[PDB]
C-alpha cells in the first residue's frame, strides 16, 4: 500500500482505490494502474520532472529503501491477476529488485522528486508506474 500527495492530490495505484478515492476521483487510466482522487488538506511531495534512470524505492515486504537502475516508462506485459486480466500497462518502468504484491503503492524517488509507485513485480524484478509526465499534478 501507498500514495503520493502533491497539492490537493493524492495518487494510488487504480487497484488498490479505496471507496472514499471513485466518490471523489480526478483522473483514472486503468492501462497504467494510476487513479488519483482530490483531498481536502495539501501535501508535500514534489513531483520529480526529468529522464533519470536511477533512484531509490521502498520495499514494505523487507522495510528498507533500495537503490535501483530502472528502465525508461513504456509499454510492457502484465500477465493476468485477481485485479486485471492479461494485458499491456504503459508507462511502465522495470528495475531488477524484490518486490510482492503488497509492495505497491512504495514511492520511487531520484535527485529532482517522486517518479512513480510501485505496480509490478514478479521473478526478482519490480515494474513502478511514472507519474513524471502528469504535469497538470503541479497545478490547481
Ligand atoms: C509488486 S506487485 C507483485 C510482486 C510480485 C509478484 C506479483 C505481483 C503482483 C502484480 O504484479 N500485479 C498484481 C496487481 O496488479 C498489478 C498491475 N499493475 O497490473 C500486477
Ligand atoms: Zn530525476
Amino acid at each position: 500500500s501507498g500514495a503520493i500527495y502533491v497539492g490537493n492530490y493524492r495518487v494510488v495505484n487504480r487497484h488498490l482505490a479505496t471507496h472514499n478515492d471513485w466518490a471523489n476521483l480526478v483522473w483514472e487510466d486503468s492501462s497504467r494502474d494510476l487513479l488519483v482522487s482530490s483531498t481536502t488538506a495539501q501535501g508535500c511531495d514534489t513531483i520529480a520532472r526529468c529522464d533519470c534512470q536511477t533512484g531509490v524505492y521502498y520495499c514494505s515486504s523487507r522495510r528498507k529503501h533500495y537503490p535501483v537502475s530502472f528502465s525508461k516508462p513504456s509499454l510492457i506485459f502484465v500477465e493476468a491477476s485477481e485485479y486485471y486480466p492479461a494485458r499491456y500497462q504503459s508507462h511502465l518502468m522495470l528495475a531488477v529488485g524484490h518486490s510482492e504484491p503488497g509492495d505497491c503503492g512504495g514511492i520511487l524517488r531520484c535527485q529532482h522528486g517522486v517518479v512513480g509507485i510501485v505496480s509490478t513485480g514478479g521473478n526478482g524484478l519490480v515494474g513502478f508506474a511514472d507519474v513524471r509526465d502528469l504535469l497538470w499534478l503541479d497545478e490547481e
